[PDB]
RNA sequence: UAGCGGGCGUGGAUCCCUGGAUGUCCGAAUGGGGGAACCCGGCCGGCGGGAACGCCGGUCACCGCGCUUUUUGCGCGGGGGGAACCUGGGGAACUGAAACAUCUCAGUACCCAGAGGAGAGGAAAGAGAAAUCGACUCCCUGAGUAGCGGCGAGCGAAAGGGGACCAGCCUAAACCGUCCGGCUUGUCCGGGCGGGGUCGUGGGGCCCUCGGCAACCGAAUCCCCAGCCUAGCCGAAGCUGUUGGGAAGCAGCGCCAGAGAGGGUGAAAGCCCCGUAGGCGAAAGGUGGGGGGAUAGGUGAGGGUACCCGAGUACCCCGUGGUUCGUGGAGCCAUGGGGGAAUCUGGGCGGACCACCGCCUAAGGCUAAGUACUCCGGGUGACCGAUAGCGCACCAGUACCGUGAGGGAAA
RNA sequence: GCCGACCCGCGAGGGCGGCUGGAGGUAAGGGAAGUGCGAAUGCCGGCAUGAGUAACGAUAAAGAGGGUGAGAAUCCCUCUCGCCGUAAGCCCAAGGGUUCCUACGCAAUGGUCGUCAGCGUAGGGUUAGGCGGGACCUAAGGUGAAGCCGAAAGGCGUAGCCGAA
RNA sequence: GCCCGGCCAGAAGCGCAGGGUGGGAGGUAGGCAAAUCCGCCUCCCAAAAGCUCUGCGUGGUGGGGAAGCCCGUACGGGUGACAACCCCCCGAAGCCAGGGAGCCAAGAAAAGCCUCUAAGCACAACCUGCGGGAACCCGUACCGCAAACCGACACAGGUGGGCGGGUGCAAGAGCACUCAGGCGCGCGGGAGAACCCUCGCCAAGGAACUCUGCAAGUUGGCCCCGUAACUUCGGGAGAAGGGGUGCUCCCUGGGGUGAUGAGCUCCGGGGAGCCGCAGUGAACAGGCUCUGGCGACUGUUUACCAAAAACACAGCUCUCUGCGAACUCGUAAGAGGAGGUAUAGGGAGCGACGCUUGCCCGGUGCCGGAAGGUCAAGGGGAGGGGUGCAAGCCCCGAACCGAAGCCCCGGUGAACGGCGGCCGUAACUAUAACGGUCCUAAGGUAGCGAAAUUCCUUGUCGGGUAAGUUCCGACCUGCACGAAAAGCGUAACGACCGGAGCGCUGUCUCGGCGAGGGACCCGGUGAAAUUGAACUGGCCGUGAAGAUGCGGCCUACCCGUGGCAGGACGAAAAGACCCCGUGGAGCUUUACUGCAGCCUGGUGUUGGCUCUUGGUCGCGCCUGCGUAGGAUAGGUGGGAGCCUGUGAACCCCCGCCUCCGGGUGGGGGGGAGGCGCCGGUGAAAUACCACCCUGGCGCGGCUGGGGGCCUAACCCUCGGAUGGGGGGACAGCGCUUGGC
RNA sequence: CGCGGGGUGGAGCAGCCUGGUAGCUCGUCGGGCUCAUAACCCGAAGGUCGUCGGUUCAAAUCCGGCCCCCGCAACCA
């Protein structure tokens, strides 16, 4: 999948194989395929309870930056789901 | 739709239009189950002697959002369908290349998600050579041009010009006030609300000097009206003879015409009937900027300081998509992976790259009109006339065939 | 539309006359096309040939009297004969869906006939606290809060729920 | 005497027959303890009854109740009884039912039910009994082995469970006949031709038939006698070959029920007779033997032409896999493997069992190999280029460092596979144990052999027959056997294929007669493929080369009915063969190109500590052994003097390198020199100093490799975890690089 | 096409490093020992160390061009 602040989905874009020179010519052989986002689990505490974020490495910090603003946010009550949701 | 058998209507029925009422059961189907149209319940209330049974009324699915002191709840919303049109996510092959693999068919068929009477796009980090144009969309042209291409098959733009339409806006950030939480009291750390602000003649913030504004703009938001729509109404002018089963034909004389469209009437009718020309009409519902009113908004000039101007973004590299561009000298737009800034002496672009000269302000969002379609209503055809025309003129998506998806007549 | 021995044209056709038909037709001159059929094992429909031919669906088998009736080898009744009898009898389940019973009826259906029928028309008929099933239980399996996964559609799946010969 | 019938249900109670069950006391650390229940430990008692549950019988009482006759469409109503309603016997696979024994392949769940306690409650609630009351929804016709369901149809097909009587036969659900009940299959009537179907019989012969004894026939059940090779000792065996079987009377043995018996009933043994052609008098009802091949065997298969020698099989070997297993499906989550753990699981081959399974590792595969060679991105950056006045920006790019793979070095055959050619020789002839030579990775071993393999071929010899392209036995010039695509054998088994013999036969010589169902005639109903049109003959020619249709000649009144099948190049299917098309599809591989998959370097996720080592830049300090000349002078240059005060020529102890001669640098000290000399002289020359090369060491910056430790990401796991344990910066996953 | 390292006696090869060494092995000849044959031992003949130029006192050794061979990688309208 892709979920989280990352935004990033999984783009399907083809890889095309070539034999050649480039300074004599260059020919081909092509087909479809998909690239994935570097998703990664990210644990973090925030208030009570743990909480996790299947997110790309490219936005891992954004999570900790996101927890920073959460501390200043008056929040509580058992709700791991609602935590994450309220965490924007 | 006649028959048996009974009724109603000028105290104005049937009928037409508008609004309301009732609407078993299934179906997004929503109390639960389920082999759709069936079965079984919780809670509150009612009925039957009514505890046991049964019926009746109300209520109870799930998800999102905002509250709610949390709990339990309350409120707003969603769900499914739609002929084609629209956007997006995925996305073939036959075929063409007279084989075939790049390429083609094609981002087509189709699958999926979503939107609406439209959808999309849209206020330049644009175009590209004029120191020029000034959102977007659609038509003509430019143009089969530029160019792409096993430079094969074949594909194929844009600027500009002629037209349709015409509209422009809101934010984020600095900065000020407030509330809540935090510490190590600071124009402080975070969060919510309001004020402030919104741009390329670069703008804004904060300071100093002048109106300390009446004014002038003004809606895409409201409200009133015209108008139109969903029933209707008025509407000119001909008689005699004659043949005929039947006059509208034939013969004589006559009239109307803003009406001599058409249909019907036993045959061929301007004047027989319904109409036609031209006029009139709504208690009720829908529509309504075309006109009018109102509000929401919105606006000046210098000087100073260097506070702010959208980040894993720009930018570079790797792998790709889009474009006329098939790796090509390959920019530009987009982005899966890696490295990774600055805030206007800042950044992007004008086809590698560098200098010069110019253009434009990315990383937030909204916007009517011109455009597409035809389930539905009307009008018209050098359109068919029952083997035609929709598959169906008719009791047809039926009969019948198939486990099913599905096929599908005749009349 | 049917007919002609007639007229005109080289011909494709045109015209005339007679009969049928019963409500439309469209000169000269021009315009536009779904415009001419004998063959496509063409398409649809009708009708022929084979032909009064093959066949009438198990070689378990018939006969007679009486009755009904427009009509009887075929319907009813009686007697005689034959056939099945781990069935060719009897009772459940599934599937079928009024074929059940009563009366009336023979156009069609019945491979002949038909007065008969599983056929036509009308009327009636299916009664449960104890049978079966549900207001009980679970199986495979299905579904599926929670959870996990997937471009979308969706896949996996705990509790629960559904599911019986 | 014949014929008809001589029962059904039933609460309590009673009785017969079974099912289930230990009782009491104490202790308790388990049943995610809450328990007085369960479990576990201990003691005592009876060890059986008691208790509980079911079946069967009985049981107040209720129900039913035949033949025959009269009336009768149907259908029953009476008669018809006041009906009788009892005894014995056989006896289930069903009941008592969770009965019993043995066996291995080890045989659902949940609720009801009972018990225990929690919350809670105890004015409740729960249990037993009694009274009064309450008890909804759906199905319910009819068909249902078939005319009502599935097959387009009143279709000779298909469709799961139960009852399914009597008699006879070894027994039975078999076969024959028959109850109850049901039916005579929805066209008939005649005829008694050919021909076809189904059936019976046949003189003499008896496989001569034929590809083949195809088919048919022979035999059949039960009892007794009797029975070979071979064998894995189970078999072969129903071997083979024979005898008996009916009825009658007499004598007689055993079991069951009852009572030890009468009767009933089951199983027999002995003797004497009787009749027929024939006694399991009809119907179920093996013909037999020898000998090869193949496959061990039961089993499986091409629904609709193949049932086999094919598949499978128990078993043998190879190989993968240490568990989050390998492998399989899935994009993933996951699932299978397996709730299994190397005596397990996956893949492959061979295919009971017996005796065996030889040589070749050169190529191919797979396995091992810290060297080396080649190699991608990436690192590096000598050097080069574009542009600008410039600081810069941009680009190209060598050396060197980079993984799998490939090369290379080995191993490996129950891994793919392979397992020779020529010439000569033994006082007959023939042959060749022996030899020569060429090539190979190695040259086919055992055993088998004109074979399910043998082309020549009907090889040759023997056997069998009168006669044998087949069959068996044997030779071996094996076109073209051969050892787990196993080799050679093997008892038993086979709707397997080959050869023979006995018995018996219409297979035949060789046909005949008879029966029924059709064909034929009459009445009723009434198709089909096919069809250019037809007024459709023979011969000999002719013609696209095979004429009813052309020519010549011959022949032939018109129309049919039953038959035959030579022609109409008959009907059917736009040839399945062949070719063609720059057709199609399935399959193969060291065809091409790709994709999945897997391997792999870099990098993100990715962190802490420490040791070691390399590249490179910089700074410091060092090593450098040819003449003469005075040196045994790393390269070069200035340079007369100058340097030793940053204190001279120069004396003892330590570190390091080594060409063993010495260089050089650390701890205390001496005292003013060192070298130079055009002389001398070498390519160029000696003070000191400076830069520089060859390699080394120390310090620092950028940067790469390797080892160990750690934990906190990440993965696994643990009766909740904010956590403990395990792995661990690996793995997994994103992007990218090469390879298979 | 670029990159990498080779040529030395009759044959194979060290020495190249970093300058003062041409060696080894078999082969050929003589001799020693021997049934024979090798083994062993002694001695010996034989190389501008590819070519032409270059630095050097002195190289095959360091340098430049080139001849030829071997190998590496790439391309092939
Ligand atoms: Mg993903
Ligand atoms: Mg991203
Ligand atoms: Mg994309
Ligand atoms: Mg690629
Ligand atoms: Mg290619
Ligand atoms: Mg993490
Ligand atoms: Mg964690
Ligand atoms: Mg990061
Ligand atoms: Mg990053
Ligand atoms: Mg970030
Ligand atoms: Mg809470
Ligand atoms: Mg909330
Ligand atoms: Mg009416
Ligand atoms: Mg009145
Ligand atoms: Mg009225
Ligand atoms: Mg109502
Ligand atoms: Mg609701
Ligand atoms: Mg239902
Ligand atoms: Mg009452
Ligand atoms: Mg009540
Ligand atoms: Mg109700
Ligand atoms: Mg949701
Ligand atoms: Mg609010
Ligand atoms: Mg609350
Ligand atoms: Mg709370
Ligand atoms: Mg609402
Ligand atoms: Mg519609
Ligand atoms: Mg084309
Ligand atoms: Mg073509
Ligand atoms: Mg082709
Ligand atoms: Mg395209
Ligand atoms: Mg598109
Ligand atoms: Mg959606
Ligand atoms: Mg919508
Ligand atoms: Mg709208
Ligand atoms: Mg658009
Ligand atoms: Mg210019
Ligand atoms: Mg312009
Ligand atoms: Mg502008
Ligand atoms: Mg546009
Ligand atoms: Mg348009
Ligand atoms: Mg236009
Ligand atoms: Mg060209
Ligand atoms: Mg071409
Ligand atoms: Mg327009
Ligand atoms: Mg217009
Ligand atoms: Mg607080
Ligand atoms: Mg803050
Ligand atoms: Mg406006
Ligand atoms: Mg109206
Ligand atoms: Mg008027
Ligand atoms: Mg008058
Ligand atoms: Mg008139
Ligand atoms: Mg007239
Ligand atoms: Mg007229
Ligand atoms: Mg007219
Ligand atoms: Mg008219
Ligand atoms: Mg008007
Ligand atoms: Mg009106
Ligand atoms: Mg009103
Ligand atoms: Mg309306
Ligand atoms: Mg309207
Ligand atoms: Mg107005
Ligand atoms: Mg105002
Ligand atoms: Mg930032
Ligand atoms: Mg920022
Ligand atoms: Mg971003
Ligand atoms: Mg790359
Ligand atoms: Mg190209
Ligand atoms: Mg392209
Ligand atoms: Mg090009
Ligand atoms: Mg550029
Ligand atoms: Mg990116
Ligand atoms: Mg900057
Ligand atoms: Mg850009
Ligand atoms: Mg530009
Ligand atoms: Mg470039
Ligand atoms: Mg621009
Ligand atoms: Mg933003
Ligand atoms: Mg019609
Ligand atoms: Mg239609
Ligand atoms: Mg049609
Ligand atoms: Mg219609
Ligand atoms: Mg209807
Ligand atoms: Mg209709
Ligand atoms: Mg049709
Ligand atoms: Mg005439
Ligand atoms: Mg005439
Ligand atoms: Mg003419
Ligand atoms: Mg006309
Ligand atoms: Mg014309
Ligand atoms: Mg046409
Ligand atoms: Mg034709
Ligand atoms: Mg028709
Ligand atoms: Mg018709
Ligand atoms: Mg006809
Ligand atoms: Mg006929
Ligand atoms: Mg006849
Ligand atoms: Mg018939
Ligand atoms: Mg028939
Ligand atoms: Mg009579
Ligand atoms: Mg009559
Ligand atoms: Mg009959
Ligand atoms: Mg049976
Ligand atoms: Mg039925
Ligand atoms: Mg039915
Ligand atoms: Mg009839
Ligand atoms: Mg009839
Ligand atoms: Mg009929
Ligand atoms: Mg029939
Ligand atoms: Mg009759
Ligand atoms: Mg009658
Ligand atoms: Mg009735
Ligand atoms: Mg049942
Ligand atoms: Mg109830
Ligand atoms: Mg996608
Ligand atoms: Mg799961
Ligand atoms: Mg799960
Ligand atoms: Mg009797
Ligand atoms: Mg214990
Ligand atoms: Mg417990
Ligand atoms: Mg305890
Ligand atoms: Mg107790
Ligand atoms: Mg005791
Ligand atoms: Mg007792
Ligand atoms: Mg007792
Ligand atoms: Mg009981
Ligand atoms: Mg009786
Ligand atoms: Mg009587
Ligand atoms: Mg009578
Ligand atoms: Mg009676
Ligand atoms: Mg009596
Ligand atoms: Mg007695
Ligand atoms: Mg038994
Ligand atoms: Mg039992
Ligand atoms: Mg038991
Ligand atoms: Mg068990
Ligand atoms: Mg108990
Ligand atoms: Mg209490
Ligand atoms: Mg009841
Ligand atoms: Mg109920
Ligand atoms: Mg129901
Ligand atoms: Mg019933
Ligand atoms: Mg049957
Ligand atoms: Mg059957
Ligand atoms: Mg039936
Ligand atoms: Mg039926
Ligand atoms: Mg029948
Ligand atoms: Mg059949
Ligand atoms: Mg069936
Ligand atoms: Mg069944
Ligand atoms: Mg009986
Ligand atoms: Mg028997
Ligand atoms: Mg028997
Ligand atoms: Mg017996
Ligand atoms: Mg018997
Ligand atoms: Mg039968
Ligand atoms: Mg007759
Ligand atoms: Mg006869
Ligand atoms: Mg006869
Ligand atoms: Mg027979
Ligand atoms: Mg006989
Ligand atoms: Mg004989
Ligand atoms: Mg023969
Ligand atoms: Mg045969
Ligand atoms: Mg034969
Ligand atoms: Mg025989
Ligand atoms: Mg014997
Ligand atoms: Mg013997
Ligand atoms: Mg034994
Ligand atoms: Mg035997
Ligand atoms: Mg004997
Ligand atoms: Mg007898
Ligand atoms: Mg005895
Ligand atoms: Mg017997
Ligand atoms: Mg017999
Ligand atoms: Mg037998
Ligand atoms: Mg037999
Ligand atoms: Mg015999
Ligand atoms: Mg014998
Ligand atoms: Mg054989
Ligand atoms: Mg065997
Ligand atoms: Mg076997
Ligand atoms: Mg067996
Ligand atoms: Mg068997
Ligand atoms: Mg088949
Ligand atoms: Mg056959
Ligand atoms: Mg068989
Ligand atoms: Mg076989
Ligand atoms: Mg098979
Ligand atoms: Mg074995
Ligand atoms: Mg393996
Ligand atoms: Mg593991
Ligand atoms: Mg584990
Ligand atoms: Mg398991
Ligand atoms: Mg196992
Ligand atoms: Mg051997
Ligand atoms: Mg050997
Ligand atoms: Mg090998
Ligand atoms: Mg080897
Ligand atoms: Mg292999
Ligand atoms: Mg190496
Ligand atoms: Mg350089
Ligand atoms: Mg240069
Ligand atoms: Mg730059
Ligand atoms: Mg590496
Ligand atoms: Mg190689
Ligand atoms: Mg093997
Ligand atoms: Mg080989
Ligand atoms: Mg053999
Ligand atoms: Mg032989
Ligand atoms: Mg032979
Ligand atoms: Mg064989
Ligand atoms: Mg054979
Ligand atoms: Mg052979
Ligand atoms: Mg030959
Ligand atoms: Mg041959
Ligand atoms: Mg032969
Ligand atoms: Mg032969
Ligand atoms: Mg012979
Ligand atoms: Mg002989
Ligand atoms: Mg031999
Ligand atoms: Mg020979
Ligand atoms: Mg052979
Ligand atoms: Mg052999
Ligand atoms: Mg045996
Ligand atoms: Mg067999
Ligand atoms: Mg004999
Ligand atoms: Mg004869
Ligand atoms: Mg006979
Ligand atoms: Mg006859
Ligand atoms: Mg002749
Ligand atoms: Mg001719
Ligand atoms: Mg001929
Ligand atoms: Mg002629
Ligand atoms: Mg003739
Ligand atoms: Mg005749
Ligand atoms: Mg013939
Ligand atoms: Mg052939
Ligand atoms: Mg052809
Ligand atoms: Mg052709
Ligand atoms: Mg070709
Ligand atoms: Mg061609
Ligand atoms: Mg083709
Ligand atoms: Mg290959
Ligand atoms: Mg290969
Ligand atoms: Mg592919
Ligand atoms: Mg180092
Ligand atoms: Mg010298
Ligand atoms: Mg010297
Ligand atoms: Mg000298
Ligand atoms: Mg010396
Ligand atoms: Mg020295
Ligand atoms: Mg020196
Ligand atoms: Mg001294
Ligand atoms: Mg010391
Ligand atoms: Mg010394
Ligand atoms: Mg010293
Ligand atoms: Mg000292
Ligand atoms: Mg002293
Ligand atoms: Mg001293
Ligand atoms: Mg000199
Ligand atoms: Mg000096
Ligand atoms: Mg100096
Ligand atoms: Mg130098
Ligand atoms: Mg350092
Ligand atoms: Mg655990
Ligand atoms: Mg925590
Ligand atoms: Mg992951
Ligand atoms: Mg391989
Ligand atoms: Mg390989
Ligand atoms: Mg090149
Ligand atoms: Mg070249
Ligand atoms: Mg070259
Ligand atoms: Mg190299
Ligand atoms: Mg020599
Ligand atoms: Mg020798
Ligand atoms: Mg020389
Ligand atoms: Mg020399
Ligand atoms: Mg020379
Ligand atoms: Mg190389
Ligand atoms: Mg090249
Ligand atoms: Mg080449």
């Amino acid at each position: 999948s892709g979920k989280r602040p990352i935004v990033a989905n999984s783009i399907q874009r083809r890889g095309k194989a070539k034999r050649e020179g480039g300074v004599g010519k260059k020919t081909t052989g092509i087909s479809k395929r998909r690239q994935y986002p570097n998703l990664q689990k990210v644990r973090v505490r925030v208030a009570g309870q743990e909480i996790t974020f299947r997110v790309a490495a490219s936005h891992i910090p954004k999570v900790y930056e996101l927890v920073e603003r959460a501390k200043g946010l008056r929040l509580e009550g058992l709700s791991p789901k609602e935590i994450k949701k309220e965490l924007l």
